[PDB]
C-alpha cells in the first residue's frame, strides 16, 4: 500500500472538474463535409457558458470533430500514416468554432492542440504540457478535440474526442465528473435500435453494457459506442463519475454542476462509475 | 564558472539545426484579408522541402502571420486581453497552409500551436511542452508560428514569429543557425528606404543596427525591424548564428547548409553573431 488522499465520493457529493463532451452528431452531419451547425453550436455555446463561469477554471469542453475530423480519418491514405497529420488541422478548425462562439458571449474559452501536448506511450495517452493546467488555473475555459498523436515510435494515430477526458485523470484533483453528450440516451439494452436504457454500469465489471453494443455506421471512422464505452470504463476505475446521455442544443444544463441524487427526475443516462 | 560543454563555432563550421522564418510579405498583403498566395506558399515549400530533407529533425520552418495574424491583433478589443484569443486560430491557419502544402509534396511538416506548449514568465517565453523535441526526435519537420501566449498573470500577448527562435534555444544542441527572411537584403544603413547594407552585426554591442532602424507601417502591430534584431540578438548571444535576408519564392536555399564562409558570392545579408 502507497498512501493517497482521501476523496470523499458518492451521489450525494459535487463534482470538483467537469469535462463536457459534445459529439459531432449533434452539431455536423459526417457524410457533409465543413457541416456545422451555426444554429447548434449557437444554442449548445449558451448552455456551456453557464457551467463555465459556475467551474471557472475547473471545467473543460471537448469538441467531436464532425464531418471535419471524420473526413480527415476516410481521406488520409493508410499506407503512410503521416497523411493523418491533417486530422490535427480539422480538429482546430472545430475547436476554433466552438472557441469563437463563446467569447462571443463573454467566455474566455482558448483553444488548445491536444497533439502539442499530449503523446501516447505503450498506448496510454500522456500529457507533455504543463500547458493545459496553467490556463485552468488562469480561470479559462480550454476547448479540446481528438487529434492525431504521436507514439514513441514516431507513427501517427487518430484519437478520439471520447478519450480525451483520459487525459486529465492524473491533473485532475478531486471528484471529476465527465459527460459524453451523444444522439442516443444512454447505452441501449435490448436492440439495435432499442428496448431500455442501462440506468448503471458498474466499471469493475461492464460485460453487460458491452454485450449491449452494436456496430458503427460506414461514415464513423473512430468507434462509436465501444470507444465511449472503453474511456468511461477507463476514467470510472480511475474515480471518475462518467455519464452518456443525449444532447440538445437548448437543453438546460445546470444540473450537471449538481450531486446526481440531486438531479431531475426527467434526466435519462448511463453512468458509468466503480 | 560553471562547466558546459566545449561547441565549436565559426564561419568554416555546419549548423547543426535550422530554425527558418518565413515573413509574411513574402506571401501575404497584411492590407487583405486571407491573402495568401498559394503560389508563393508553393515555390517556397518546394524549395524548404530540400531544407528539410537534410536537416531532417534537424529545422523548424515558422511562418509569420500576415493579413491573418496582423488582422487579429489590429481586430481586438484592447480593454479586455483575452479577445487576443483570435490570434492562436488565426496563426494555426497559416501554420496550417504551410503544412498542407509541404505534406503534398512529402515533406512530414506537422502544425505546431506555440500557444499549446509556451508560456512568458518575467517577459521570457518558456517551452512548457516536450512534444517538440519529440517531433524532431522522430524525423518531423515542424511549423511553427508567433501566437498569443498566456503569461504567468493569465494576460495574453501578441509573440511574434520572429521571437520564436528564442524557445529554441536551451533545447537545441550544437550549432543554431537562425535565418529571417524577409522583403529587405538585411539592416539598411544610412537611409529610411537605403543606402548599404550592414553585412555584420555583433550582438554583444548592437547599438549601429538599432540606429538604423525606422518605423513600422500602419499595418503592422508586432514591430518590424525592431523586433526582429531584438530577437536574433537575444538568440545570437546565447551562440546562435543569426541572418536577415531577402526571401524569393523560387531562390535556391542549399546554401543555408552550407558553413557561412562558402556561401555563394552573391548572397546578401545582415549577420549578426557574438
Ligand atoms: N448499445 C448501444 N446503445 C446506444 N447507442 C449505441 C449502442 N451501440 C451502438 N450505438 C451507437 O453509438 C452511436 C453514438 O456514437 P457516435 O455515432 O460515434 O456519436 P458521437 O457523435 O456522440 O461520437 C449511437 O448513435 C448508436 O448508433
Ligand atoms: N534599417 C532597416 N533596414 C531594413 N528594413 C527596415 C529597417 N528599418 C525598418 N525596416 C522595415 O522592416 C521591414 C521588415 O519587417 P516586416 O515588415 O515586419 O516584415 P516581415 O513580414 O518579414 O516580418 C522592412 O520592409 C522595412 O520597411
Ligand atoms: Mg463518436
Ligand atoms: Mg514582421
Amino acid at each position: 500500500h502507497h498512501s493517497s488522499g482521501l476523496v470523499p465520493r458518492g451521489s450525494h457529493m459535487t463534482p470538483d472538474f467537469l469535462a463536457i463532451k459534445v459529439g459531432g452528431s449533434l452539431f455536423s452531419r459526417k457524410d457533409e463535409p465543413g457541416s456545422l451547425d451555426d444554429d447548434a453550436v449557437t444554442r449548445f455555446a449558451r448552455n456551456f457558458a453557464r457551467l463555465a463561469e459556475t467551474y471557472r477554471g475547473r471545467m473543460v469542453l471537448i469538441s467531436g470533430g464532425g464531418a471535419f475530423g471524420h473526413g480527415a480519418i476516410r481521406d488520409h491514405d493508410s499506407t503512410h500514416a503521416f497523411s493523418l497529420a491533417g486530422l490535427t488541422e480539422a480538429t482546430f478548425e472545430v475547436k476554433k468554432r466552438w472557441a469563437e462562439k463563446l467569447r462571443g458571449i463573454g467566455v474566455d474559452a482558448f483553444p488548445l492542440q491536444l497533439a502539442a501536448m499530449c503523446t501516447l506511450r505503450n498506448g496510454i495517452p500522456q500529457l507533455r504540457s504543463e500547458v493545459l493546467r496553467d490556463v485552468l488555473d488562469h480561470g479559462a475555459l480550454p476547448v479540446l478535440a481528438g487529434d492525431a498523436l504521436f507514439d514513441e515510435h514516431g507513427k501517427l494515430w487518430a484519437f478520439s474526442s471520447d478519450r480525451v477526458p483520459e487525459v486529465l485523470l492524473p491533473m485532475v484533483e478531486g471528484r471529476l465528473r465527465v459527460v459524453t453528450l451523444t444522439d442516443v440516451d444512454g447505452i441501449v439494452t435490448d436492440g439495435a435500435g432499442g428496448d431500455t436504457i442501462l440506468p448503471e454500469v458498474d466499471a469493475r465489471s461492464p460485460e453487460q453494457a458491452y454485450a449491449a453494443l452494436w456496430g458503427s455506421s460506414e461514415w464513423d471512422a473512430t468507434g462509436a459506442m465501444h470507444t465511449k464505452l472503453d474511456a468511461l470504463v477507463t476514467c470510472a476505475r480511475r474515480g471518475a463519475e462518467c455519464f452518456i446521455m443525449r444532447g440538445d442544443p437548448g437543453s438546460d444544463l445546470e444540473f450537471l454542476t449538481a450531486p446526481f441524487s440531486s438531479w431531475p427526475a426527467h434526466v435519462r443516462s448511463t453512468r458509468i462509475t466503480t
